[PDB]
């Protein structure tokens, strides 16, 4: 039923997670919405349900497999399936609630996890922050066995943690910002994982702000300017959509664009 977008740490490439973060981005924007030339994710209000995920699977040199459910408002994972078990965050609200009751509706075994998926949440399970966690295709790798054999007992929950860390970052932040797809182009083209530095970090952390202070902007411009960090945690102002065009690929829904 969804859209399904398959990659492979499996000799991949520069090119190849190119490819596969174009495709992502695809299913995730219908092109309805575009501000300041970075376009906009689909409204939650009205959007139904058959419209509502995208499945992205992931395999691995290990020969494994797992697919995550996105929801395209905010390019979420809400979870994933490994063969016979799929496994839900502890969704937000009622809404988000019903919406993964239509997902992996052919699988065996049904679990919604007691936490909830976000970076706070998980980085408090892991015992490990965003800062300290490697990124890169060999991180990625192992993200997805650590994933395929949960239900199986092989995986401790910290493990599984760091491993949705991770591919979220690889994937869902990816797709948000054209600068994190940058980072983890670089650490493939190189086969060196390495944690994500400041610029990374506070990118992440700004992006329902920085969405919101550009669709609310006057011509563009911000009524509050946004302080993010370089690479080496120094700290510059955002006064403008101008300077965020090359670095945010896609913004989640906030307001109505103004005439
Ligand atoms: N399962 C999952 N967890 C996520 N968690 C976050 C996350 O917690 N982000 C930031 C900023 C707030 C935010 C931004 C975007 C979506 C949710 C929450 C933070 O609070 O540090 C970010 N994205 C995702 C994600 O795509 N999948
Ligand atoms: N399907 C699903 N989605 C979720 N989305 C979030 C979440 O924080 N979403 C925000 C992300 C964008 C944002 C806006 C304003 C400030 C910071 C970040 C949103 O969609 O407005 C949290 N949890 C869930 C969840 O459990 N299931």
């Amino acid at each position: 039923q969804y859209p399904i977008i398959n990659f492979t740490t499996a000799g991949a490439t520069v090119q190849s997670y190119t490819n596969f973060i174009r495709a992502v981005r695809g299913r995730l924007t219908t092109g309805a919405d575009v501000r300041h030339e970075i376009p906009v994710l689909p409204n939650r209000v009205g959007l139904p349900i058959n419209q509502r995920f995208i499945l992205v699977e992931l395999s691995n040199h290990a020969e494994l497999s797992v697919t995550l459910a996105l929801d395209v408002t905010n390019a979420y994972v809400v979870g994933y399936r490994a063969g016979n078990s799929a496994y839900f965050f502890h969704p937000d609200n009622q809404e988000d609630a019903e919406a993964i009751t239509h997902l992996f509706t052919d699988v065996q075994n049904r679990y919604t996890f007691a936490f909830g998926g976000n970076y706070d949440r998980l980085e408090q399970l892991a015992g490990n922050l965003r800062e300290n966690i490697e990124l890169g295709n060999g991180p990625l790798e192992e993200a997805i066995s650590a994933l395929y054999y949960y239900s199986t007992g092989g995986t401790q929950l910290p493990t599984l943690a760091r491993s949705f860390i991770i591919c979220i970052q690889m994937i869902s932040e990816a797709a948000r910002f054209q600068y994190i797809e940058g980072e983890m182009r670089t650490r493939i083209r190189y086969n060196r994982r390495s944690a994500p530095d400041p610029s990374v970090i506070t990118l992440e952390n700004s992006w329902g702000r920085l969405s919101t202070a550009i669709q609310e902007s006057n011509q563009g411009a911000f009524a509050s300017p946004i302080q993010l960090q370089r690479r080496n945690g120094s700290k510059f102002s955002v006064y403008d959509v101008s300077i965020l065009i090359p670095i945010i690929a896609l913004m989640v829904y906030r307001c109505a664009p103004p005439p």
